[PDB]
């Protein structure tokens, strides 16, 4: 009875927002419903928020920033409270797995393994508060002290997901809270459950009024304010490209640093030395794991001529095996996808390659099985005898959806996997090594994987070249996002310089 | 025959743009008069250049970072090249304060000591070029291999400002030269006189066709396409903050990073307990170096009640002793300012004051003496009875005039120096040491300087908090501006996973 107790935890989840140290509803008292993916049934019903609300978010996280109670708090102490977050998260692993399945439909596997990588973030970055305040400087001007100190940015507006949103959010909170900010997020409209869960567990284990905000919603302009309020100091961004932009535009108005993870094209190279069976499972991996929806997916696949016909027909005789259900079952391998929307863009992005002249080799269609035919599913497909040119190649479809292109020669892999506009993440596949490694020197992506498919993990810094974003989440590189530093000169023996005519 | 012999050299430096290899005209043949501020005679007339010039210089620049001849050149040896530019200017030092002069009006010795920062940040980054690649990670997975490799940016596009025209060139110059990057860049229309002689300079050491460019100008669209063209991928800016935020509204039209430089309202907080005669000093040297032009003017005085009369009438009598002149003439303690629509804006500025009832305590006018008739002069000047609610206190005048606000206790004095929108730099002067350092750590400055004011040198960061910028120029973070980080992960016992069905 896996699916009704996760049901009956939503019987505990607070509906409200969460704005200075207190739940509450929207200042007009909108809300909104939330869905099961796998049977579009409503399942919860939320506070949605107004730009009001934000600006109230904002205004006390500024508050409590000045304050100094946290931000001026021992890092080693924040560290202390970042670790208690850490501990929250794997002592409530089941639910919130489950939580996680009801809300964006992944497998109950997916998100076990998901609440431990949360668990390792929250613990990586407590460890991490404590260990770099800054430089001394060896100044050039005799008798001076020059010293670099870190301080936090100020005050951040973090914007996540609807794609592995626990995940995302705690990429964010993480570092947020280790470095001493004040923070607003806001998480997607379409999957709020898990974090107003993490919320009530940050809660427990109490933080100044003001340090953590939560904005729910999609409301009027409530993007903006977060993006465009002159008391922000950061915001970090992570969904679609043109928000981004938008986001991105708002933000230039304060001068307002952003951080920004905008999706990829992520390139799959399957050489004609690589391990073979490896290489096909993979290859499912790469474009089916959420069903594709998960920001690592490797939807475009380029593997060399001579073994592409063998590999096609290895790919699309495992993809016809592929078991769709429901993410509580133990034998589904692949979900639904998350909204109506999402399955409507996806099938627009068919047409297209229909017009473009592809071939679906298979899939490409919702299923009829009796069972699957409430939810929001849509068949694993792959797509043959396409090329750079057409737009299914070039275009973020962000569903379980492969292309299948050839290459001659590890040059032009390398030229086809750098022709597009993106640049997270991709892979080589060949026992050669040292082959692999020419390849990832060359492929302007931010992750390149050699012989794997899908690792990050918060020891590493994440995030893109090209148009895929702007920073990087992860690592130390993640932590510095939410720092600035300051040059603080001191001349030890001061003497008038006397330029000026006395 | 010191300003003569200037003139000479220009007879000598090229008038054209530099794309590609070669020294160029305007597509257009289009030119604009440069002019000596200190009599406004027209002193060079060079090339300038159309947005078609600018999108060949970054087609250029990116074809040249694509051909590794200088991206993939050991850091060792472009470290070799960038002090070889080091030694050169050393080597013209004379020269090309002279020129510096000529073209921007300030004192001959303050164009030495200029010179002789620019080869210390030359040569700095020289020995910054090879000393971090990047990471090794633990990697929390087993059988795996993590490392984290800096590569260079890419291209990227320069725009300084006509204070301080060669230094805030070789700020930028340098980084990217030391990491493999190819750039464009585009000096002041008013003052490009000394980055054509760097160019020329740069092209006696030799760099590959391509990796380095000069555009020329204010022509129409120019500005547009170095930040918005797609094969851009660093903006770096330094100028007024209203196109700075234009700039960063472009850059995110293909997601393009952004490091900004905007000016400030660089406050210098006077304690009774400073050394009074030190603090007058620095109060004029913070209000009127290069008629207080230079990025790291004190145009704000806070001084505490107290002594704020005794203040006033101490600053007052030392201002009516400044001496103005010619750059090239020995006794010169005041040049120019940059040019006649610069001399308005600050003219309209006392407009202001006026409407809003401060008292010009003294200067506030052009001078009327007949050797200071013909140039750009403006007096120093002095304004009293002002408060932060004024515009006067509030906007950014880059001229030679400061105000006199007082303060009661150091929590006042911090709270007004950090009302403004900007954060770039200041100063605290008192002889409580510990008393310097609380305010020094509350206020929002990318610098502080504790008994001193106007110290930058490039071991240390430089840049702002607030509406002064995004980013750092100079020291390690500096350099980083330039890379991008790439995280090969290398599985080397790969095994088949086995989640879809076979
Ligand atoms: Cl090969
Ligand atoms: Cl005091
Ligand atoms: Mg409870
Ligand atoms: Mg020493
Ligand atoms: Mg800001
Ligand atoms: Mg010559
Ligand atoms: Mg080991
Ligand atoms: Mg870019």
């Amino acid at each position: 009875y896996f699916q009704s107790n996760a049901m009956e935890l939503l019987k505990h989840l607070s509906q409200r927002q969460y704005i200075d140290g207190e739940w509450v509803e929207s200042a007009n008292k909108n809300t909104r419903d939330i869905i099961n993916p796998y049977n579009q049934e409503v399942i919860f019903t939320v506070s949605e928020g107004t730009k009001e609300d934000a600006e109230r978010a904002i205004l006390a996280a500024r508050r409590a920033f000045e304050s100094g109670e946290w931000s001026q708090e021992t890092a080693e102490t924040r560290g202390k409270k970042v670790r208690a977050i850490a501990d929250k998260i794997k002592e409530h692993r089941e639910a919130l797995a489950r939580l996680e399945t009801l809300d964006t439909g992944k497998t109950l596997e997916e998100s076990y393994a998901d609440m431990d990588d949360i668990h390792n973030v929250f613990m990586y970055f407590a460890g991490l508060a404590d260990k770099d305040g800054g430089e001394m400087i060896d100044s050039p001007i005799p008798d001076t002290e020059s010293k670099i100190v870190k301080e936090p940015v100020g005050v951040v507006t973090q914007i996540t997901p609807w794609n592995y949103p626990l995940l995302q959010a705690s990429w964010k909170i993480a570092p947020a809270l280790a470095t001493g900010c004040s923070l607003v997020m806001k998480p997607s409209e379409i999957t709020p459950l898990t974090t107003i869960r993490v919320f009530e567990l940050m809660e427990e284990v109490g933080f100044p009024k003001g340090t953590i905000n939560l904005i729910l919603g999609a409301g009027s302009e409530v993007g903006d304010v977060m993006s465009g309020h002159k008391e922000v100091d950061l915001v970090s961004f992570t969904g679609g490209i043109e928000t981004g932009k938008h986001i991105m535009k708002n933000a230039a108005n304060n001068v307002t640093n952003i951080a920004l993870e905008l999706g990829g094209k992520n390139p799959n190279i399957i050489f004609d030395d690589a391990d073979f069976e490896l290489a096909v499972d993979q290859a499912l991996n790469g474009g089916y794991f959420h069903a594709g929806q998960v920001c690592s997916a490797g939807s475009r696949i380029l593997v060399q001529n001579s073994i592409k016909d063998k590999f096609e027909q290895a790919l699309i005789d495992r993809v016809k095996k592929i078991k769709l259900g429901n993410g509580f079952d133990a034998d589904t391998e692949m979900g639904p996808v998350i909204s109506t929307e999402h399955r409507n863009k996806i099938e627009s992005y068919m047409d297209v390659a229909k017009a473009e002249g592809a071939t679906i080799a298979v899939g490409g269609k919702r299923p009829d099985r009796d069972d699957l035919k409430d939810g929001l599913f849509f068949e694993p497909t792959v797509i043959t005898n396409c090329d750079t040119s057409m737009r299914i190649v070039q275009e973020e479809v962000f569903g379980p959806v492969v292309t299948v292109e050839g290459f001659e020669t590890e040059q032009e892999a390398i030229q086809l996997a750098n022709d597009s506009i993106y640049g997270l993440a991709g892979a080589v596949f060949s026992k050669d090594i040292g082959k692999a490694q020419r390849v990832a020197n060359k492929l302007k992506l931010g992750t390149v994987w050699i012989n794997d498919f899908h690792p990050y993990f918060a020891q590493a810094p994440w995030g893109g070249y090209k148009q895929s974003g702007i920073g990087r989440e992860l690592g130390k590189e993640g932590l510095e996002e939410y720092l600035v530093s300051k040059h603080i000169l001191t001349n030890t023996n001061p003497q008038l310089v006397n330029w000026f005519s006395k």
